[PDB]
């Protein structure tokens, strides 16, 4: 249906200060073509290694029961992009 990006994030980790705003400007790109899924992994534990998290920011991008790509590691907003058109193009 729609590319949720899942984005597990911690506020000791300092990638995810400029990784969030990233994500502000994604959400401004694609608007409800996107759904942003912000996971604290504080927060969220259980969840994080249901996802094998290892790294922070982790964003995995999902579409209609199939992974699109996942990321590790920061990734801006235009690279982001980048990827999802070049994974549904
Ligand atoms: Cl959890």
């Amino acid at each position: 249906n729609t590319v949720i990006v899942l984005y597990f994030f911690a506020k000791w980790c300092q990638a995810c200060t400029m990784q969030s705003t990233e994500m502000d400007k994604l959400q401004k790109y694609y608007g409800k073509r996107i759904y942003l899924l912000k996971v604290d992994l504080d927060k969220n534990e259980s969840l994080a290694r249901k996802f094998s998290v290892k790294s922070l920011p982790t964003i995995i991008l999902l579409k209609n029961k199939t992974m699109l790509a996942r990321k590790d590691h920061f990734v801006s907003s235009n690279d982001l992009i980048a990827l999802i058109k070049k994974h549904l193009v």
